[PDB]
């Protein structure tokens, strides 16, 4: 149908906007702490601690399959990155600290993204 196509153009454009959002958030991680999945070879107990691992590469795979229906779903995954880190790692670690700084800096980007998603519809 023509409606299904219209719907698909909307999703494509959301994917376009979320791709730009993801790039802006990932720039706030210049150490690349959150770039890839925590290695289960190197942290073998990880899934005993963290039930839903997340990282920027995994988000990008979902994004490119157009697997985010709305900004809320995307935000859920970004929050997992931060929240998983802040639980597994102690306060006095470079990892925790990196997550705090990513959360604080990401807030700004995500604030305007929400406005853009509502604005453009």
């Amino acid at each position: 149908s023509m409606e299904q196509v219209a719907m698909e153009l909307r999703l494509t454009e959301l994917t376009r906007l979320l791709r730009s959002v993801l790039d802006q958030l990932q720039d706030k991680d210049p150490a690349r702490i959150f770039a890839q999945p925590v290695s289960l070879k190197e942290v073998p107990d990880y899934l005993d601690h963290i039930k839903h691992p997340m990282d920027f590469a995994t988000m990008r795979k979902r994004l490119e399959a157009q697997g985010y229906k709305n900004l809320h779903e995307f935000e859920e995954d970004f929050d997992l990155i931060i929240d998983n880190c802040m639980k597994y790692n102690a306060r006095d670690t470079v990892f925790y600290r990196a997550a705090v700084r990513l959360r604080d800096q990401g807030g700004v980007v995500l604030r305007q993204a929400r406005r853009e998603v509502d604005s453009i519809g």
